[PDB]
């Protein structure tokens, strides 16, 4: 079936807990495969020490930008940006997951977690997968957004990998 992985969320030092996802490779194979991949770093690079750099309070929590740690970088395992595979699954409410850009075909390793439905984003941001086990470590991420996206405490992944 579809790959689960994980994420362990420290806020300056203190872990929160662990943030399980689904992804969803059935509906978009491509995708799933890139973020599983960056989850072990089998390839040499992905998400471990990287961090949430941007969080927005009844919005998202968005991460994944493990090159510049700031919304400008990160890369896929497929080369620096990918296309987008399909917009068929929604961003239907909390726990969606879904990849960050900067505009069309322009997927590498930025990710959000939704943590309300952000239906805008339908058509435009592809979502590969949801939480599965977490929510309360996402809505602890969340607290420490702000309207402007800044964090108010250091929020890192400090593991990450495939649990099946
Ligand atoms: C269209 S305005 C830019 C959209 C924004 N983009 C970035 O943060 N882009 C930088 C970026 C992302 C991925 C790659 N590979 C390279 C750069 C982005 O992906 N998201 C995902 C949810 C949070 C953010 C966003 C989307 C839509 C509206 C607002 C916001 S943040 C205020």
């Amino acid at each position: 079936g579809n790959p689960l992985v994980y994420l362990d969320v420290d806020a300056n030092g203190k872990p929160l807990g662990r943030v399980v996802l689904e992804l969803k490779a059935d509906v978009v194979p491509k995708t799933a495969e890139n973020f599983r991949a960056l989850c072990t770093g089998e390839k040499g690079f992905g998400y471990k020490g990287s961090t949430f750099h941007r969080v927005i309070p009844s919005f998202m929590c968005q991460a994944g930008d493990f090159t510049n740690h700031n919304g400008t970088g990160g890369k896929s395992i497929y080369g620096s940006r990918f296309p987008d595979e399909n917009f068929t699954l929604k961003h239907v409410g909390p726990g969606v997951l879904s990849m960050a850009n900067a505009g069309p075909n322009t997927n590498g390793s930025q990710f959000f977690i939704c943590t309300i439905k952000t239906d805008w984003l339908d058509g435009k941001h592809v979502v590969f997968g949801h939480v599965i086990e977490g929510m309360d470590v996402v809505k602890k991420i969340e607290s420490f957004g702000s309207k402007s996206g800044r964090t108010s405490k250091k929020i890192v992944i400090t593991d990450c990998g495939q649990l099946s």
